[PDB]
C-alpha cells in the first residue's frame, strides 16, 4: 500500500497549498504568497516517489531493460536525497542571508496558526510514513517530511517568540533601531534576541536534516555504484571460491546487487576435466549460498600461458569489465 | 587533461567570489554579496566534478568494489544534472516571485560591471568546456553548468544596460513614486513598466532554454545508472543471431547492461548438447558478442526440459532472482 500513502500525502500537500493560498489573499500577505510556492519543492519530491514506485511495480525484461526497472525506487531515492540537499543548501544560504539581513515578520497570529496546520499535517505524516529495496524510497520521503515538520516547528516556536518576547510599533512611534536597515534612512521594548532566532533555529535543522540524510545519500549511490553489498566478505567468497574440488583458478569475480536482496555475481573458473563439470557447479552454487549471492553466471573455462582464454582480441580499449 | 581544468575554473571561480566580496564591501550593496555567496553553488559543481574524476581513475578493483570506481563519473554526471535541475526550479520559483513583487535595483553601474567581469569570466569557461564517453558525460554536465550561469550573467547585463538606458529613477521625495511597487510606510515613474519585469521574462526563457538543454544529459545518466542496454544494441537482434549457432539449442537471461563510456557486460545462460567439444561454440558465442559492441561477457552452458534454467536456488525466490 505505498502507493495510498503516497497519494494521500500528495494530496494533503494540495490541500494545504490551497488553504495558504486562500489565506495569502484574504489577508493580502506576500509572505504568504511567497511561501505558498514553497511546497512546490514538496508536491516535487512525492511525484518522484509516486513515479518510482509506480516503475517499479513492473519487474520483467524489455528490449529496453532487460533486467526491467526493478532499480526504480534507488534511483528514486538517490534523486530525492539529492534533491533534499540541495534544498538544505538553498536554506542554508538563505538563513546566512537573514544573518546579514534580518526581516521582521508580519501578523504573527495568522503566521502561528499557519504554523500549526502545517505541523499538524507534518505530524501525521510522519505517521504515515514511519514504516508501520523500496524502503529506501519511503525513507526519502520521510526525511522529507521530517525536514519539513521541523520547519512548521521553527515558524511556530519563532511566531511564539515574537509574540510573547517582542514589542514593535504599529504607527510613527519612538522605537527605531538601526540594527535592521530602514527605508530612506527611516526602543528596547523589543530586543534583537528574536530576529536571530529564526536564522539559528534554522541552521541547526539544515544540520539535523544533512546528518540524518546521508546515510541514505550514501547507501543509495552505494548501490548505484556497482559496489559489493556491506554484508557480503569478497575475501571469505574467494577464499571458498578456491577451496572447492575441480576447480583452482578463479578470476572475473564480479560482485553487486541490482536492487534489496537482488545480489548478483559472476566468476570464471577452471573447472579441470569438462565432463565432471555438472557436479562441481552445485557445489558452487550450495558456496555463493552461505554467502549472500544468489544470481550468478559461471564461466567453466577448460583447457599458465594466459590467466584468461576467453577473451577479446584487443582489450587495450579498456572496453571490458575490470 | 581534464583535472587541470577543472582546478582552474575553481580558482576562477574564487578570485571572482573574493572580486564580489570586496565589491560588496566598498560598496555597501549587499545584493552583490549574497550573489557572490550564491557561487557557492558553482564552487560545490566543481568541487563534485573535481572529486568525480579524481575517483574514476581508480580503475583497478577493489576489496569494497570489484568493478572498481569507473562509474563515479557518470554518477558525478548525473548529480550535476540534478543540482542544475534543482537550480533551475528555483530560479523559475524566483521568477514567479518577481511576477508577485518586484526590486527596484540600487545601482545599475557596479552591477553591470560586475555582471560584465562575470560574463568575461564564464565565456572563458566555456572556451575552456566546449571542446570516453564517461569523461565526456562528467564535462559536458560540467559545461552545462558553466553555461546556465553565462546565461545569468548576459541576462544581469542586459537588465542593467535597459535599465540604465530606458527607466526614469525616483530617490528624492517627490511625486515620482508608483504604486507598481510597493511603498513602505504608506508612501510619476516616468520610466515604462516594461523594464520592472526584464529579469523575470529572460530568466523564464533562459531556464526554459538550460532544462531543454540538460534533459539529454539527466536522461543518458539516468538510463546507464538504470542497466538500461545501450541504444546501438539490439536484444532481440542478438537472441535471435545466438539462437542461430549450432551448439545452442536455448538462451535465457541475456542480461545486457552497460557500465561507463563503452564498457557493456553481457552474461547469459546457453543450453549445450555435450560438454564433449564444448570449446567451440565458446569461441563462436564470444565472436558474435564481440560483433557488437559487447566485449566484457560471461556465459554458462547448461548441460541437460520442463525447467526453464536446470541451476536455481532451492526457493526461487522472485524477490532475490535477476530479473
Ligand atoms: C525519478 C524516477 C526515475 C526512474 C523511473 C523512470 C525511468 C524511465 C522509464 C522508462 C521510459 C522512459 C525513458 C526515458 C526517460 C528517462 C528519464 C529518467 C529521469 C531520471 C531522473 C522508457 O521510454 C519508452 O521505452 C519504450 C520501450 O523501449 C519505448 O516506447 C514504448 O512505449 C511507447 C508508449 O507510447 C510506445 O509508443 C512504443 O511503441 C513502445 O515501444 C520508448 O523507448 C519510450 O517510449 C518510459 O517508460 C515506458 O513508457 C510507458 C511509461 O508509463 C510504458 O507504457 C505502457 O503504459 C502506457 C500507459 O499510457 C501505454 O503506452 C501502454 O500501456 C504501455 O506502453 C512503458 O511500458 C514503459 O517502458
Ligand atoms: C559525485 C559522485 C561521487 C562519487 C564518489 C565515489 C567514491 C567514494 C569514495 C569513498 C569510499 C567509498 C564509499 C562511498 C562513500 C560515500 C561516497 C559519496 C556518496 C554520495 C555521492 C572509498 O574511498 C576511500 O577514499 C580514501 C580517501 O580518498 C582512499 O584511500 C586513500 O588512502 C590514502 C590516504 O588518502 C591514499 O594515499 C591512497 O592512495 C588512497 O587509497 C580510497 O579511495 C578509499 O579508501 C569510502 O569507503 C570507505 O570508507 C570508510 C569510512 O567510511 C573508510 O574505510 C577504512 O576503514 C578503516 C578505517 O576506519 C581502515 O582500516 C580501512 O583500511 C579503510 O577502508 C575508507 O574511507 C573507505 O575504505
Ligand atoms: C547536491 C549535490 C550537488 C552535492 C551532494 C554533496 C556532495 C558534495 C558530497 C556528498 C557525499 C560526499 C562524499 C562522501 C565521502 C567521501 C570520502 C572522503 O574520503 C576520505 O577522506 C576518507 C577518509 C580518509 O581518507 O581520511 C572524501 C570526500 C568524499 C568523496 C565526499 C565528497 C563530497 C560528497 C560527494
Ligand atoms: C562541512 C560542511 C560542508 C557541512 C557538512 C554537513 C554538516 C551539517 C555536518 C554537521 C554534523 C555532521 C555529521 C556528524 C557526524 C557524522 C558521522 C557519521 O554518521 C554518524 O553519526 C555515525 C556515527 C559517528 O558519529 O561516528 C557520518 C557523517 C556525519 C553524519 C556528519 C555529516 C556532516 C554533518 C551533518
Ligand atoms: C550531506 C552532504 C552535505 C555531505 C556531508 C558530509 C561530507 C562533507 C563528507 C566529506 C568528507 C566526509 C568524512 C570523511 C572521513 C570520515 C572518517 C570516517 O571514519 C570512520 O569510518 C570511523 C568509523 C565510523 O564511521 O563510525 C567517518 C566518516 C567521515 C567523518 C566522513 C563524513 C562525511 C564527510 C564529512
Ligand atoms: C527532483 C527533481 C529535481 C528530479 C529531476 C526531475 C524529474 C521530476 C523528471 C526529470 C525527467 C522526468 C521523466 C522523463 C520521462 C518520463 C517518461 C514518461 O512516460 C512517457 O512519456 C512514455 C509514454 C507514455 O506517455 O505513456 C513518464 C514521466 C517520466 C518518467 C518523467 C518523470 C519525471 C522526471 C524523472
Ligand atoms: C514545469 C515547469 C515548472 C517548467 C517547464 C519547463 C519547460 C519549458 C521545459 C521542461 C522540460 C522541457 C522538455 C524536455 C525534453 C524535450 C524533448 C525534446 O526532444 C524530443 O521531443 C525527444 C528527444 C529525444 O527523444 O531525445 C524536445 C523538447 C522537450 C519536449 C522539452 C520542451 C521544454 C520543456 C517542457
Ligand atoms: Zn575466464
Ligand atoms: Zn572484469
Ligand atoms: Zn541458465
Ligand atoms: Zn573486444
Ligand atoms: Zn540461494
Ligand atoms: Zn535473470
Amino acid at each position: 500500500r505505498n502507493r495510498g500513502r503516497l497519494l494521500c500525502m500528495l494530496a494533503l500537500t494540495f490541500m494545504f497549498m490551497v488553504l495558504e493560498v486562500v489565506v495569502s489573499r484574504v489577508t493580502s500577505s506576500l509572505a504568504m504568497l511567497s511561501d505558498s510556492f514553497h511546497m512546490l519543492s514538496d508536491v516535487l519530491a512525492l511525484v518522484v516517489a509516486l513515479v518510482a514506485e509506480r516503475f517499479a511495480r513492473r519487474t520483467h525484461a524489455t528490449q529496453k531493460n532487460t533486467f526491467g526497472w526493478i532499480r526504480a525506487e534507488v534511483m528514486g531515492a538517490l534523486v530525492n536525497a539529492i534533491f533534499l540537499t540541495g534544498l538544505c543548501f538553498a536554506i542554508l544560504l538563505e538563513a546566512i542571508e537573514r544573518f546579514i539581513e534580518p526581516h521582521e515578520m508580519q501578523q504573527p497570529l495568522v503566521v502561528l496558526g499557519v504554523g500549526v496546520a502545517g505541523l499538524l499535517v507534518n505530524v501525521l505524516g510522519l505517521c504515515l510514513f514511519h514504516h508501520h529495496a523500496g524502503q529506501l524510497n519511503m525513507r526519502g520521503v520521510f526525511l522529507h517530511v521530517l525536514g519539513d515538520a521541523l520547519g512548521s516547528v521553527i515558524v511556530v516556536v519563532n511566531a511564539l517568540v515574537f509574540y510573547f518576547s517582542w514589542k514593535g510599533c504599529s504607527e510613527g512611534d519612538f522605537c527605531v533601531n538601526p540594527c535592521f536597515p530602514d527605508p530612506c534612512k527611516a526602543y528596547e521594548a523589543g530586543p534583537c534576541w528574536v530576529l536571530y532566532l529564526d536564522p539559528t533555529l534554522c541552521v541547526v535543522m539544515v544540520c539535523i536534516l544533512l546528518y540524518t540524510t546521508y546515510p541514505l545519500l550514501k547507501e543509495s549511490a552505494l548501490i548505484l555504484l556497482q559496489t559489493v553489498p556491506k554484508q557480503i566478505d569478497i575475501r571469505n567468497l574467494i577464499k571458498e571460491l578456491r577451496n572447492v574440488e575441480g576447480v583452482e583458478e578463479v578470476h572475473e569475480l564480479h560482485v553487486w546487487q541490482l536492487a534489496g536482496s537482488r545480489i548478483i555475481a559472476t566468476a570464471h573458473i577452471k573447472c579441470e576435466d569438462p565432463t565432471s563439470y555438472m557436479e562441481v557447479a552445485k557445489t558452487i552454487k550450495d558456496v555463493f549460498h552461505n554467502h549472500g549471492i544468489h544470481a550468478t553466471t559461471i564461466q567453466p573455462e577448460f583447457a599458465s600461458v594466459v590467466p584468461c582464454e576467453l577473451a577479446c582480441r584487443t582489450q587495450c580499449a579498456l572496453k571490458q569489465c575490470c
